[PDB]
């Protein structure tokens, strides 16, 4: 199966997922000087007041926090989006060192990690039907830098010890994903794909310009997770990021002047 190692990492994925070399792959490098302000963007609306988290899962590649998406309770709308997109999960990607870890880059700069808040277009009824559609998903991407602790992250960090290995999960109710956001909603947007197999080309990416700060201790705890399952040789879960892919025939638009 696929992963992030020398043998099964991003440069191998195309053999089983040929869309890896497609026309709208993610992540990309965001060249800030080439991105253009777009006045046709409507204001972005992140409405997570009634978000209902369920469970946190180590899937052998990263960890996922899962949400109950059976009602319109945590939605993203506006910006480049037509209609309403419902939050299903968040996931992170991070590095073995603070100088790398993010998937998107900004003028070639890599951040220490990247958070993805994944939403599906409610016009398609559920996640699996949405990922067959070119506008099925919207992923809100948020960069993490190392500096001050992010208090809203700490409940995640403290639960990781209970999901150290592949296939482990834990209850993760009553977690408020609002505490993971930066102050500003200024963003870049472009059409792209999932960044892990199956690499489906269904995503409107909305990448926030303002990073959040997390502490060195918080990110160190991410790097104590394991890719392997229980009772197997330890392979620390680090560097679970895909590098930037060709921009091809795409334009990155900015929400801000
Ligand atoms: N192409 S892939 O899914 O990364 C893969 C790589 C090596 C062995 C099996 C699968
Ligand atoms: N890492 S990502 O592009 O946001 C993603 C979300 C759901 C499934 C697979 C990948
Ligand atoms: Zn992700």
């Amino acid at each position: 199966h696929w992963g992030y190692g020398k043998h099964n990492g991003p440069e191998h994925w195309h053999k089983d997922f040929p869309i890896a070399k497609g026309e709208r792959q993610s992540p990309v490098d965001i060249d800030t000087h080439t991105a253009k302000y777009d006045p046709s963007l409507k204001p972005l609306s992140v409405s997570y007041d009634q978000a209902t988290s369920l469970r946190i899962l180590n899937n052998g590649h990263a960890f996922n926090v899962e949400f109950d998406d059976s009602q319109d309770k945590a939605v993203l709308k506006g910006g480049p989006l037509d209609g309403t997109y419902r939050l299903i999960q968040f996931d992170f990607h991070w590095g073995s060192l603070d100088g790398q870890g993010s998937e998107h880059t900004v003028d070639k700069k890599k951040y220490a990690a990247e958070l993805h808040l994944v939403h599906w277009n409610t016009k398609y009824g559920d996640f699996g039907k949405a990922v067959q559609q070119p506008d099925g998903l919207a992923v809100l991407g948020i960069f993490l830098k190392v500096g001050s602790a992010k208090p809203g992250l700490q409940k995640v960090v403290d639960v990781l010890d209970s999901i150290k290995t592949k296939g482990k999960s834990a209850d993760f109710t009553n977690f408020d994903p609002r505490g993971l956001l930066p102050e500003s909603l200024d963003y870049w947007t472009y059409p792209g794909s999932l960044t892990t197999p199956p690499l489906l080309e269904c995503v409107t990416w909305i990448v926030l310009k303002e990073p959040i700060s997390v502490s060195s201790e918080q990110v160190l705890k991410f790097r104590k997770l394991n890719f392997n399952g229980e009772g197997e040789p330890e392979e620390l879960m680090v560097d679970n990021w895909r590098p930037a892919q060709p921009l091809k025939n795409r334009q990155i638009k900015a929400s801000f002047k």
